[PDB]
């Protein structure tokens, strides 16, 4: 943390903090969402970190160069350390690498090695190469060398993500899936595990080994399991909660932004929200099936007149302001509602479904006030507009997420933030094979257009396939776009540190600091 002269601190240097849900897990190879990346910034530390305007920069690597955009090497500062005093080394990286590529592992999260490119993931992923044959090696305890297929220039930008956070082998090896636990974790980030209550509440406190532990300025965070948007501003208001959780609910956030204008926080980011279709179960395997419900449902009015917290109406997957993004709006968008509407309706004729014979199916979310109501207003608005009914089904976060990959569903509430600022950390999530598909759907056409993003020395021609690749997925109705997201929370006057122009929102604690009050 950098406090700016003048500042008075607080004597107690304390932080809580709204999470949305429990985690996964606090392993870095198990996780996939924002609740459990959250905890992992403070918890362990990578080769480059975001800075708190979000920029990609040192971590436990205080340089790096490139050979051809395809060699990489990161030389390793000489004090970093783990929470029990041993050396971080480049050691450390090779083997964790490895474990995030081996099948064994089943990471949600394995297939970052191929977004990436590193050498020879796809043998690896595909069980035909031992683990060991990654394209990664330490030069020495404290030089890391990465070797990929092919030039990528983004590729340290994919860095700051918990997936490439180092391990401690010693602990995974000796405890297992208990690795985790307080008496045996170790961890190499700012803060330290001191208290883990399974749907009470996660406690950190500083580790003292840090390398940069002299500007660390909070000494402990707790991080709560919070569903319910109206319960996290309320325990917010009584004085418990110094930052909520960054879903607001419907019921208050007008009166908020009336009551406490300063405290309310509104900032771009680097997030869609959709309607998940199952691709590979009928009747969503019938393209006209899924077009009838990508045009049916109004976007002005889930994202003007219910939610109305300054989100934009969706046309695609990728977020149009991502770097590297340069979208046509498909012709869809641009037709009156009633006009989606006709089309909708025929092509539900078109497939057999009758008002005799409708078509009904369930729509999952994860447990939410705020997914609840966006559910419920989707539901009328598919009623009317279209004639289908659909049963809503609420489930806990890590529940939820484990019955998306099972392919256990009809329709699901989603959303995807990105990990790296650049369009294939979208884009790559929908290729056949990518680990987090939970769309289950495959097109070669699709991605076939993404392999020649990198087969390119050019940005035209790589924006021009990104937006082509859109265009496919459209084509296909593989999802059902609603909005892209605006980042809303509430955050006391005294919190110091964070400046909202992080469209990433990749928040550590380390970087905050309370003032006196
Ligand atoms: N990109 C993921 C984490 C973002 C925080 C780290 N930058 C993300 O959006 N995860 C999803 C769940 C993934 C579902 C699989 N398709 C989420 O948190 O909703
Ligand atoms: O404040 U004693
Ligand atoms: O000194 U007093 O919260
Ligand atoms: O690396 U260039 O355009
Ligand atoms: O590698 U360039 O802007
Ligand atoms: O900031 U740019 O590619
Ligand atoms: O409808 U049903 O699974
Ligand atoms: O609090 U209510 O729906
Ligand atoms: O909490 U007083 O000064």
């Amino acid at each position: 943390a950098d406090v700016p002269a003048g500042v008075q601190l607080a004597d107690k240097q304390t932080l809580v903090r709204n999470n949305g849900s429990e985690v996964q897990s606090l392993d870095p190879h198990k996780i996939e969402g924002v609740p459990e990346s959250n905890v992992s910034r403070d918890l362990f530390e990578g080769l480059l970190i975001s800075d708190v305007e979000g920029h990609p920069s040192p971590g436990v690597a205080e340089k790096w160069e490139n050979k051809d955009f395809k060699v990489w090497t990161f030389h390793l500062r000489e004090n970093a350390k783990w929470s029990d005093g041993t050396p971080v080394t480049a050691h450390d990286f090779v083997y964790s690498w490895q474990r995030l590529a081996d099948p064994n592992t089943a990471s949600p999260y394995a297939s970052y090695l191929q977004y990436g490119h590193i050498a020879n993931i796809d043998d690896i992923i595909a069980g035909k190469k031992p683990a060991t044959d990654l394209g990664v090696k330490a030069l020495d305890d404290h030089t890391f060398e990465v070797t990929l297929s092919e030039p990528v220039p983004y590729f340290y930008k994919l860095l700051v993500h918990p997936s490439v956070s180092p391990v401690p082998k010693s602990a995974v090896e000796k405890f297992g899936d208990k690795w985790t636990q307080p008496a045996n974790i170790v961890t190499n980030g700012a803060y330290k595990l001191k208290n883990w209550v399974v749907n009470e509440r996660i406690v950190l406190e500083r580790n003292p080994q840090y390398w940069d532990n002299a500007k660390t300025v909070i000494n402990q965070v707790t991080y709560l399991p919070i569903s319910s948007e109206v319960t996290d501003v309320n325990r917010y208001r009584s004085g418990e909660i110094d930052m909520t959780y960054n879903n607001m609910p419907i019921e208050l956030f007008q009166k908020l932004k009336k009551e406490i204008p300063n405290e309310v926080r509104v900032d771009p980011y680097l997030c869609t929200y959709y309607y998940e279709i199952n691709n590979q179960k009928a009747p969503f395997n019938d393209v006209r099936v899924r077009t009838a419900l990508k045009l049916a449902l109004d976007r002005d009015i889930i994202v003007n007149k219910v939610k109305n917290q300054g989100d934009l109406p969706a046309y695609s997957y990728t977020p149009p302001y991502t770097d590297g993004a340069k979208l046509v709006e498909p012709e869809w968008f641009k037709w009156s509602q009633q006009k989606r509407n006709e089309e909708a309706k025929k092509l539900l004729a078109e497939a057999g479904f009758t008002a005799d014979k409708p078509l009904t199916f369930d729509l999952l979310y994860n447990t939410s006030d705020l997914h609840k109501k966006l559910a419920i207003a989707v539901a009328s608005i598919w009623k009317k507009n279209l004639g289908v009914n659909v049963n809503l089904e609420n489930q806990e976060w890590k529940t939820f997420l484990d019955t998306r990959h099972q392919g256990t569903f009809d329709v699901a509430r989603a959303g995807w933030c990105a990990d790296y600022n650049e369009p294939t950390s979208f884009l790559n999530t929908m290729l056949s094979d990518s680990s987090n598909n939970t769309a289950h759907y495959k097109s070669p056409a699709f991605d076939k257009l993404i392999a020649d993003t990198l087969k390119v020395a050019d940005d035209t021609q790589r924006s021009e396939l990104y937006a082509k690749a859109e265009q496919q997925l459209d084509k296909d109705s593989a999802i059902v776009p609603v909005y892209y997201y605006v980042n809303a929370r509430l955050v006391k006057p005294w919190v110091g540190g964070y400046t909202g122009k992080d469209p990433l929102d990749n928040i550590y604690v380390k970087n905050l600091y309370i003032i006196k009050h």
